[PDB]
């Protein structure tokens, strides 16, 4: 019949949880880090718990803390 052969267009780290391997779209807590990199609140303090550099910005991601322990 039977088509549209369909995207939205404009998909590059825009929304993307590069974490939980699992892409956003809509009301989702993101948080970036200072080392532009955008990704979810949730799973960003998941990962980034015991690591806390970006692999290739070289920038050190807790930007202060400032916690302990
Ligand atoms: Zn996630
Ligand atoms: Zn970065």
């Amino acid at each position: 019949m039977k088509q549209d052969g369909e995207e939205g267009t404009e998909e590059d780290t825009e929304e993307k949880c590069t974490i939980c391997l699992s892409i956003l779209e809509e009301g989702e807590d993101v948080r970036r880090l200072p080392c532009m990199h955008l990704f979810h609140q949730v799973c960003v303090d998941q990962r980034l718990i015991t690591n806390k550099k970006c692999p290739i910005c070289r920038v050190d991601i807790e930007a202060q803390l400032p916690s302990e322990s």
